[PDB]
Order: structure tokens, then sequence, then C-alpha cells
């Protein structure tokens, strides 16, 4: 049901590793940047939700949309570390429209086996 502690880039020093040396690609709703471990035998994900959607009911429910679609996802996905990026509209997403969205940037920058 949740996302493994072990698929989650927890502490900041993973993110500015992602931000200045990984690769990106956005959406009109996300930010999904992909670093590249290859010692890694499973992916991580990193969540940045844009704090400009203050309820933190709000930005809660968008993390775990993008948690749980990424479940949905972690077989098919490469182990890497990406990093996912909410902008603002995509704070009235459903699951459904969040899972197109992701797959959208997935998509893009192939992080698909
Ligand atoms: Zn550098
Ligand atoms: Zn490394």
């Amino acid at each position: 049901a949740h996302l493994k502690k072990r698929n989650r880039l927890k502490k900041n020093e993973d993110f500015q590793k992602v931000f200045k040396h990984g690769t990106s690609v956005a959406n009109r709703q996300f930010v999904l940047y992909t670093l590249d471990q290859p010692e890694n035998d499973e992916l991580r994900v990193g969540l940045s939700v844009s704090k400009k959607i203050g309820n933190a009911v709000m930005r809660n429910r968008i993390k775990r949309l993008i948690r749980q679609a990424f479940l949905e996802e972690k077989e098919r996905l490469k182990e890497k570390d990406y990093i996912i990026i909410a902008r603002k509209p995509a704070s009235q997403l459903t699951y459904e429209e969040t899972k197109k969205s992701l797959q959208h940037l997935f998509r893009k920058s192939s992080l698909y086996k």
C-alpha cells in the first residue's frame, strides 16, 4: 500500500545532487528531475511541493498521489533517483490525472524499461 522507505530520497544532500547534475523535463503540473545511480538496485523518489499551495492538506494530498502513482510504476521505472516538484496547477488533480501526467514526463525522460 505505501512506498517503501528505501525507495525514498530523504535528505537534502541527495536532492542537491540531482538538481545540479540530474536531468529535467517539466509539465504544466510537474518538474521531474532524474539523476542516475548505477550503484542503486532500486529507485528513489524525492518530493518537492511548491509550498505556494499553503494548505498542508493540499500538499500532503498531492504528495500521496505522486508516491502512490510511483508505487503503481516502481516496476516499469529505471532504478534512478527521481525528484518531482509539484507545480501550482497540480494541486487539484485526481489520482488518474496525476498518473497520466507523471507518465508524460516518464515517457519524455525515457525512464521506462
Ligand atoms: Zn557539480
Ligand atoms: Zn552515486
